[PDB]
Formats: C-alpha cells, structure tokens, sequence
C-alpha cells in the first residue's frame, strides 16, 4: 500500500514528539491488520429501552445489596448471548482457508475498555450461562483489572464477538471496526428521548443508538438487518429470553 | 496486506466446521476486491415518501389486474435512472489508466437479491424505458429466477448503479459497499413516521432512510449530497419525472 | 492489492471517454492512500445550534458593515480552534516512526472547497488567533482563488485538521475521509428543526449534524465522542470560548 509522505512538520509552527506506549502500537498494528482484512459495513437500529431502563433502576435495591452496580452492560451481554446462539453465523470466524467458517460452540464475549495505556478488551466467558447479577460483577472486576494494568493476557483471549460502549460519553451513533478474526461488533452510544409514533400520536420512548459493524465475506446485509432487529426487539421486552 | 494470525478455536471450547458455497466465495473475493479498491463515502438523507406511499397503495387494483405486486424497488429504480441520466457522473466507471471516466450512455441497474446459496444482484436493462409495472414484473422474475438458481450469468451483467434494499427486515441506515468498476450503490432501510417540521409545529411524515455509498475518486463530497437531495425530491414528487 | 477486472463496457450499449483533469487525478491517489493507511472510525453527534444561529442572523448589520458574509464556517472554524488545543492528540500527527506523534503546537485549518476542475482544500493559518470576521473574511477570499485557481500551493500546506461542510446542498450525515497525515476531519451537514426532549415535552431545537472521521490508530473511542461532545456544548453556547 503506497506510504503517506513525511511533512517536515516544524516549518509551519512548534512541534514536540510525545511517544506511544507498545499498548497503542499493538493496538495501532491490530486495527489496521482489520481495516484491511475485514470488507466493513455498519447497520444502525434504534431499540427502545424505556421499560429496560425502568426495570434497571427498579433493581437498584438489590444491586446495591449485592455490592454490584447494574449498568446497561449486562442487559447488552445477556441479549446479545442469546442472539448469538439463535443466529450462528454472528458466532463464528473464516477458517483460514478462506473456504470454511468456524462455527464456535462457545459464547465468550470480550468489551471495550479504554486505559491511560490504551485500549484492552477483556473477555467474559460462557455470557449465555451466567446471570445479570454474575456478568454486572465481573465485568467490574475485569474493567478495574484493566484500568490497573493487573489484567494478564489469559483474559483477553478467544472472545465471539465485542460490545464497544460509549453511551456514557454521548453521540449519536459510530461505526467501530470489527476485531478481526471476530465477525461483528455492536457499538452503543447515548439513549435520548424521542417521539415515537404510536399509530395515532407520538409517545416519548427512551431510544438506545445501535451501531453493529460487520465482516461482510462472512454476514450479508439481510443477516444482519435481522441481527440488529432481534435486538431491538429482545431489549424492548427482555423476558423474550425466557421463553 | 499483513494477514491475521489463525488462532486455535477450541481451545477456548466446542467448534464446528461449515463450508462455504463457492457462490459464498466468489462474493468473498469481490467485495474485499472492491473495499481495498475503492475510498468508500456514506452520504445519509431521509426522503419523505407519504404522498407515494399513498399512491402505491391506491394502484393495488390495477397492479393486482396486472398480476404484478408494486412495492418501492420498481419507484426507486424509475427515479434512480432519471437522476443517473441528469447527474451523468454516477453513470459512469473509472477506466483502467486511471486517467479518464467511461461515461455509459445506457441505464441498466442491478439490485441485490439475498439468496441461501449467498448474494446474486440480477440486472434489470435499459431502466429509463420502462414502466412501473414493467419494472414490477420483471423485478420478481428475476428475484424468483435468483432464489431458484435459474439465473443465468448474462442476467448479473454490465449494470451501472446498484440498489440493496433492506427496508423489509428493518434498521435505521448502513454503510453498503460499492459494486466495483460501478461507481455508486443507493441503500434503502425501513421507513418510519417521524415529526417534521413545517415552519409552525411538526406533522407526521412517512420517511424513507437513504444511505447512498460512492467511490470519493470519481464522486465529490457535492455531487453526492445534490443526487440524494435531488432523489429525495423525486420521491417526494414523482410527477417531477413528467417534466 | 488485487485489481478491478477490465470490462469491454460498449458490450452493453454507447459509452463515450472523458478525461480526468491532473487536480482529479492527484485527489483521487490522495484519497486512496488516506484510504489505505488510516483504519477510518466516524462519530455521529447533532448541535443544537438555535441560540447560534439567532447570534449569526443578529449580527447581519455588522458583517455587512465589514464587507464580509457571516456563514456558520467562521463560528466552526473558531469552536474547532479552541477544541484543537483543549484535547491536544486531535491536533498531532502520527511520526513516521510508527512510534510517536508529532504534536503541533500550532492551530492552522484546512476546509473543502469543490471547484470545477476537483477539490481544494485551502489552509486557515492561526485560527486560534483571529476573529469571527476576521476568519469570515479570509474563508472567503481562500475559496474565490481556489475558484478560479489563482490559489498557490504554499496555501494548501501544514494543516492541522480539515472542517468539509456540505450543509448548503443537503444532507443527513455523511462519513468523510481523513486527510492523512492529519489524523480527524469533521464533516458538516444540513440543520434541521427537531423535537428535543426538555424533560417535560418536545422543544423545536435548530440541530446541525456533525460527523466526525479519525484516524483510530491515534484516536481512540472515548476521546473522539468526547470531542464531537464538547463541540456540540461550544457550539450550543459559544460564550464558553472566554472563559
Ligand atoms: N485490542 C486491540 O488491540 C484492538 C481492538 C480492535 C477492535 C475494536 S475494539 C475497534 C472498535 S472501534
Ligand atoms: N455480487 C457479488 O459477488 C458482490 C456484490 C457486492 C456489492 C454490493 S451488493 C455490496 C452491498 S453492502
Ligand atoms: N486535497 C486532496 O487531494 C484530497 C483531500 C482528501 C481529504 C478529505 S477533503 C476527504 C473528504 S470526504
């Protein structure tokens, strides 16, 4: 691929050099090895957490009691778990033949943690046996691992799919890049209020910003339009999971 | 390209091994093909297609005596080929000296049939001369043809514009990939009601997501913000087409 | 990479050549190179830009008075200046080392102009340090020589980042292309009034759409959707730039 040519960047102005630590450069090297690899799309849904949210803070009482703080985190985790047994083809990764797709029989699901140091995505392994309470605390403990540098490699290892969370920043929606050899990743971003029509007038719902990117060798459009779909749908009534 | 490094999948649990069709492959190859060929741009507009719809939905009877079935493709198609005449840059395709664009003087578009064997785009010829209900009938025998593996190669050729609807699944908008030497692909997801502001209060207008991708080196910035602002016209006022 | 196939395209019906001018032909080697060095993330963020726009329409006498047209470009140029220097890695670039930044301590901006003969994107010096009318004027003058390409290399270098603005033809929100070496390019579409939630009901706000591309090696996920953040807080009320 042809390089971008050096600027002598001192001529225009001031300069400093400030170094990467070899947490950016893996990470540097990582996405570009994706970037290339991975022919991207994003499909962007909005799912209506107004009961989800509701229910969250419901449960705040035993949260609390059970020294955890329930985020939207393992709502996401939960869901996406299900989801990622139903639709099978969002659980697996091209078999490096290039003519086969490796069909993981596992659900391990890994996030995005952003560091001082750089980005890390610890993994939680098995989302689809534990429970809101169970993935609420270890993803707090893996994020303060991480944010320690006290999360050893073990752990971010042999994930299914990622969830990259920036809802608790804001905008509207991103695409984020597939974590190669993964073939999607589900982007969040800030829930707003918004008018919602109900058939007759238009009702405030709380709307939840869903961006999935996705390796498209391996996901068509229409796969993935369903994917997303499924989701709005399991986060607006979560005991779906149930039946 | 660096390649990813092959990781031994089951030692994080059970994997399974499922091939791909060569139909799977050959789709594989094209679209890393044209990813790594082609600088993609998204440009996002939301066309109001109240007054259509309702017009849609009025010629049911005539459409039902014709024995066809009018959805939005064969509207979508009808005005995407007036535009690819007034805009004549998006009916065009880099030639291989990199030196000059081939303007095509013809106007056949494809559009992308999802079938189970994987992605097939049959090409409807010579758009700009046919009617909605041509366009109608003919877009469903070739979609049946798709489906049943009764396409044949002549059928998947020399198109100059793409359409992906993904409309009936659901979501918001996506990023769709261009269909390399093609120079543009219009992506259409699902409408919604949605508040419009008409200098006083807001009405409730049925709004169609438009996500139109192009190859930023033959297409400016401008060029493409004016063809789906110009087709967000036209849909808004098909009789436009009259003129 | 692998090429685009050749296709005998009068096979299909009458093509005709045109040519590319050189400035088409350098943007087009430019954009591909971006394309395939930078791992290219957007960020979606809308402004509530009611209060500014007001401020704009207001101060109409004043501009005339000066001989200058205050656009919304002055009011982004200055908010990006004042960001640019608040989170300084958006103002750097990436050492060709692969393991440093280079952070310039200068603020100089670049916008899109589309002329005839292909794109400009002539460089604001200093903005950090000049006035509303100031930049109003100078955008201005930049964007009549590129017109008429009496605009001289030396004032197309050493930018820091990019503003491209399509907001006058149209638009919902686009993914533009990073400028390498710089390392974010905000794009800028069409406003909209919309119902925002005050807590209670739906206000009409003024909403300016902004989509904000980065070179995810250098910026990570949380610093760019704090960016497209605080932008829209400037933006929303301006007079945070004095203190
Ligand atoms: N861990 C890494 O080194 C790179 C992770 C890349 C994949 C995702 S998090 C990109 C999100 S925009
Ligand atoms: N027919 C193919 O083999 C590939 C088609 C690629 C172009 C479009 S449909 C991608 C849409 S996201
Ligand atoms: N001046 C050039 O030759 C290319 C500019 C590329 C960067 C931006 S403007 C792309 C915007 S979509």
């Amino acid at each position: 691929i042809p390089p971008i040519p050096p600027v002598d960047f001192a001529k225009y102005g001031e300069i400093e050099e400030v170094p990467m630590t070899r947490l950016m450069q893996i990470g540097a090297t990582n996405l570009h090895r994706s970037w290339l690899n991975v022919p991207h799309v994003t499909q962007f849904e909005s799912a209506d957490i107004t009961e989800l949210e509701a229910f969250r803070v419901a449960q705040k009482a035993v949260a609390k009691k059970a020294g955890v703080k329930l985020t939207v985190l393992p709502l996401l985790l939960k869901a996406c778990a299900y989801l990622l047994k139903e639709l099978p083809d969002f659980n697996s990764s091209l078999a490096p033949s290039g003519q086969a797709l490796i069909r993981k029989k596992y659900v391990h699901i890994g996030f995005a943690v952003d560091t001082p140091d750089g980005l890390l995505v610890p993994v939680i392994r098995n989302v689809d046996q534990k429970s809101l309470l169970q993935l609420a605390a270890e993803a707090a403990e893996l994020a303060e691992k991480a944010r320690s540098k006290k999360l050893g490699a073990d752990a971010m290892q042999g994930a299914c799919f990622t969830i990259s969370s920036l809802g608790h920043i804001g905008g509207t929606a991103f695409t984020p890049i597939v974590n190669a050899p993964e073939v999607a990743i589900l982007g969040v971003s800030k829930a707003s209020m918004q008018p919602v029509w109900d058939g007759k007038a238009f009702q405030p719902r709380l709307m939840l910003p869903l961006s999935l990117s996705y390796d498209h060798r391996v996901i068509n459009g229409a796969a993935a339009a369903r994917f997303t779909k499924r989701l709005g749908d399991l986060l607006a009534d979560i005991r779906a999971i149930l039946l």
